[PDB]
Formats: C-alpha cells, sequence, structure tokens
C-alpha cells in the first residue's frame, strides 16, 4: 500500500542517523527495503563488486557514493560494471551523499545510496 521511506534524519560526525536510528558502520539502502550493512571502512577499499552489491539492492537511476568526510574520486574499475547497466554514480562526502539521497528521494527517482560514516 503506502510503503513508508527510509530517510536520512539527521547527520554526525562520525555517524548518520537514518529513520531516527544512528548508523556508526558503512550502511547502504533505497527508499524501500531495510538499511543494510556495506562491509566497507576506507573510500580506499570501494570497489566496483562493492558498489555492485550496493546498488544491486533494487534497475536504480543513480548509486550516490558517500566517501566519509570528503570527497573521494572513484576510478573506472569502479563505476564502469554500473554504467554497463546504465547505472550513473556520484561520489561525494558523506553528508552530503546523504543530505543529496533525501532529495532524490523526496522528488521520487530511483535512487539508491552507499554511505561511510565520520
Amino acid at each position: 500500500p503506502a510503503t513508508a521511506l527510509n530517510t536520512v534524519t539527521a547527520y554526525g560526525d562520525g555517524y548518520i542517523e537514518v529513520n531516527q536510528v544512528r548508523f556508526s558502520h558503512a550502511i547502504a539502502f533505497a527508499p524501500e527495503g531495510p538499511v543494510a550493512s556495506w562491509p566497507v571502512q576506507r573510500p580506499a577499499d570501494i570497489t566496483a563488486s562493492l558498489l555492485q552489491q550496493a546498488a544491486g539492492l533494487a534497475a536504480p537511476e543513480v548509486l550516490l557514493v558517500g566517501t566519509g568526510r570528503r570527497q573521494h574520486l572513484l576510478g573506472p574499475e569502479q563505476v564502469r560494471p554500473l554504467l554497463a547497466m546504465g547505472v550513473g554514480v556520484e561520489a561525494m562526502d558523506t553528508q552530503a551523499a546523504a543530505r543529496t539521497y533525501n532529495i532524490l528521494m523526496a522528488e521520487g527517482r530511483r535512487v539508491v545510496v552507499a554511505l561511510l560514516p565520520d
């Protein structure tokens, strides 16, 4: 029916609050579904394999990637498979990723977000 959507509630130094619950480990999620844990810890150990599993939960317009405190450029070997699927990815510091997610979500776009906290 009218399923409630996942919403980034607050952002903090060292945490993202989703649906009023704090997370201090990396997570990934779409508007619908659970807020899943994402096996990453440094923008350095981010792999296309990891990006696809995050996006792999529901085909999505954009995969937002929060690389933590500051933006971290993702390379061709990270991002190509996804484009190979017409999925566009955007890396940016985490507080912006979270905030950009709420927006893309509010205007009803098919969006997934992956975030490394702190």
